[PDB]
């Protein structure tokens, strides 16, 4: 039986941050879910998020719209929710998260991995302020995400 | 003499954690007042507060028109300021809030006690989040303002 | 992949903090090997663990000698480590031994699971203390290694 | 690298904190120029910082409309940054800031000064909530920036 | 609960953020007991400490063999514990011994103060460090403790 | 003031983030001292240091019996030490040396770099302990000190 993980975010925009932890979650499930919880209509994000992921077999993405995260993994067969740390305010919010989720839905498991080392700085808050300011953030963003970014 | 705490807050709403920090606070000081500085009116807060807290002799609930904290406990003759830690985030916010109240009001003490861990992650901006989709925290709320809740 | 995850440890003792990630992971992973590295001789530390372990069947103790945890994992055909984290404190003292043996090792990856609340505050140094103080900390290890402690 | 440090922030206030991080600025850097990023009108806000600072030959002040950090840096031939850390929240937000500048302008440094501890209490966000209510904050600002504050 | 607290501790050297916490501390309980646990004599330290409390009436001084706190406490009679937090790695500290002794005798509480900023940096440890190397850290210690160290 | 900085450590072994930050910090300053307090005898350690920073000239290396980093400063003519912060441990750690040293000595002023972050996980104890196990930390040290280090 498989081990199934949601992913879930804004991804607005996505990063090479969660690029990097999705193909590693990739090698620890079966399959992973990127949940987008709805700049762009839903199917255009689907759309780019879909690109940015095609060469992994096991990942899917689904437009979810905003409900409880555990009653769109329950809806999924999903028994583990995976996010990223990568300081310690990002601990402590995922924390707090992860026992609400378990008191929630305590047959489903938060599992962390930390963010790795080129973005552990990165959140799309500080992204967008630097995008708005024209600043060249094109190492951060998979190429397909850049491109249809310029549209702005 | 008397020694009297003010239990500052917003109650909105009031927790099961709030409930325990002032069950704990009321066999520490002589007197705990909660200061409701003001979804519901402040009638109605007052009511569900006293009504939570009727178990307790020593505890009273005073609504408070928005003002110093601190203008508000020197004017009940309440010498000390009761307040929960429950993180490291919490911490230095509460940290920040004592020493801009210790220079307001020197004579005026700040005393804290740790969230108990059953409460430690709830917080009226996630258990708001939560209720809103419909989520549970039942267990997190008085009955009697779980039930003033699901009426409204 | 395949999933096999090395649990590394001193294990003295083991608590029931221990377990519960043990039990938690054994959910996640195809087989997890608990790594215990070297008052029992190790024999009797691996004969307890097993006690403990017995009842999940995708469970394994295995001894080793004190070397880099990395190449242990290597060995035991694990390509991942399962950590705990239970505070500020240990999530940075984890973070630079992920990253280093991220260095040493970057096949290997370590997952991240969130200590329970029962057993956020509970360390093994903590532990000893009340162990030689006298205190009743039987609540917070298993069983059989509470009775053999008593012996010893 | 020439000696030349810009000093970015809102100033509204200008609290004695910022002065003493200025102060101590002055004596590691050739220049410092205190960059504005905009009730007090900017040719307000100009006058009284240059009045709070005029004891300082090897300080001055210019508005910046607000743009990225680096290119103001950059136009001004600044290839310092200097910044102040008062508490952890303050550090790993500051820390973001620097670590996306330097991937923006690797040649700019950023440095870092500890706030003097008592100042390490003083946020504006805190300052104006307490000015508002009328509390006494007289001691947190430059006397020139608070007797210009009573006329709002 | 009658207001009875231990402020437990080495107190090797006491220091002005001990002596602070416990004028604090007299300001809110009936009796503070100082309880020293046990190179200065025994009895050297118990003089040093009740010279250091003695403008203060609702203070005590009772030098205690090393055990578990809340056995000291409960054979005295306390039903509080007064700590001091003086930053982050601090507060992670007392919260766990704070849960521990919350598990052995749950009927005492541990109450909170935190450091005033003068002291905040003040820990033994590094007093020690700074003493060994004759720096003058007289500002950090009651005269008296001063006056005898210099002796030894 | 005359900007002479000393960059005090034990550098057993120095690593690359230490070069790193001497690099950065001989950008700012007219005069960097690499304070070395005190395997290798002193005069090892100082060929090794002094070869590993030949190309910045002015960089220095001074041999220093343990003492307060603060009179070692006074001694050499340096009214600048330079440390660097990579981590919420080490910025707390550092904090209260830096407020001890500005009692000590106040007319010294404390200047931080933030760990690049290839170093953000080196720290002396856990590149020992690696290196003992015979890990390949090469990329971390000196070539120099690499090369001297794998003969002993």
């Amino acid at each position: 039986m498989r081990k199934i993980a949601l992913f879930p975010g804004s991804f607005d925009p996505m990063t090479n941050g969660h690029l990097n932890l999705i193909e590693r979650s990739a090698k620890l499930f079966d399959e992973v879910i990127i949940g987008v919880f709805i700049l762009f209509t839903p199917e255009e994000k689907k759309y780019l998020i879909e690109e940015a992921t095609k060469e992994m077999p096991n990942v899917r993405v689904i437009m979810q719209e905003t409900q409880l995260t555990v009653e769109s993994a329950k809806s999924l067969g999903a028994n583990f929710l995976i996010r990223g740390i990568r300081n310690v305010k990002d601990y402590e919010y995922e924390k707090d998260i992860a026992k609400m989720n378990q008191h929630l839905a305590p047959e489903i498991e938060t599992v962390f991995l930390l963010a790795e080392e080129p973005y552990a700085h990165v959140s799309s808050s500080l992204l967008k302020e630097v995008l708005r300011f024209g600043g060249d953030v094109s190492d951060y963003l998979p190429p397909n995400i850049y491109h249809a970014l310029k549209q702005k």
